[PDB]
């Protein structure tokens, strides 16, 4: 049997106005269609974070309102990649990323794969003063919203998970 | 090793436009980043086709400039689904469509993922008298500029690939 399990196409820009409360602190994103193998999220601000993501699988931007950017690592350095209006961008597997986003009223379309089982994604923290990693958290991740926070919360309380293992220095945690 | 393999952001509209020859009669479609996971294409106009695509993997539609619409097959019946100008939708796996895009500077952006070996796409045609399948054929997608244009020229140059097998009206081909 064929359906269009996911419905009818609407209108994006007027699906981005009325979710805007939802595109701003303390919820910032949501989810266009759910149980889909395309998981197309929109993504608003501001919003800072610390963490690193680890995807095993490509992530594709559309920058459509307002500007962002990822901090990264590439080639063992930190670079900064702008997300500017109107800008689009594919982010290869694995590639550390931090996105940024300082700005209210912005909108940027995510879209990324359901991770098969066993394909783990990663959330890292670097230390601040001497580049080491300072703690990486692997997850089978089923949904950003509800698998997330409690990891990123974990990190913040606990000054062990902190601690640089090179420097000793204590990762700030939520704040940087 | 990790590098941006796919490049730097940019700037999609002003992408559009510098490929806009391309986004038109006989080529139609580009797409964006070569030997990636997620195959990101933005399909221009004007076109119209007679043929229905079954994809194994869902396929995302943006349809940001101009209208476009699909002819779907949906719980056994014709149906038409439109893209207006802002419009996005999800289509799931194996819902056949036939996409129709009679405006010139229109643009599309459509994303899809790679099929993995064994994973074979399908492309009919139906009887207008009847609305039997008059003609399948399966392949091993790996590049849409250079896989379909075979498949389709030998369909329209068969007048038995166009027979239906149950009301015996000879497809027209390609103009339908
Ligand atoms: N990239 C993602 C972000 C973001 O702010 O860009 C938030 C939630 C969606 O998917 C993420 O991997
Ligand atoms: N949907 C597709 C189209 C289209 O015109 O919409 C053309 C080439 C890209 O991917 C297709 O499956
Ligand atoms: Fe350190
Ligand atoms: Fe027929
Ligand atoms: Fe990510
Ligand atoms: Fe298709
Ligand atoms: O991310
Ligand atoms: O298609």
């Amino acid at each position: 049997r064929h359906m269009l399990t996911y419905g009818a196409p609407f209108n994006f820009p007027r699906w981005i106005d009325e979710h805007a409360h939802l595109l701003k602190p303390p919820v910032g994103n949501r989810q266009v269609w759910q149980d889909s193998d395309f998981i197309v999220t929109v993504v608003g601000g501001p919003n800072h974070r610390t963490d690193y993501h680890d995807d095993p699988l490509e992530e594709f931007f559309y920058q459509l309102r307002g500007n962002a950017y990822l901090n990264l690592w590439v080639d063992g350095r930190r670079e900064r990649a702008d997300l500017k209006e109107g800008d689009i961008f594919l982010l290869p597997p694995h590639v550390r990323h931090s996105p940024q986003r300082p700005e209210a009223g912005s909108a940027c379309l995510v879209i990324e794969r359901q991770r098969p089982a066993g394909m783990l994604d990663g959330f890292e923290w670097y230390c601040d003063a001497c580049g080491h990693l300072v703690h990486r958290v692997e997850v089978q991740l089923k949904s950003i919203v509800t698998d997330l926070p409690p990891l990123f919360e974990s990190f913040y309380a606990s000054e062990d998970k902190r601690r640089c293992p090179h420097c000793g220095q204590v990762h700030p945690g939520r704040a940087a």
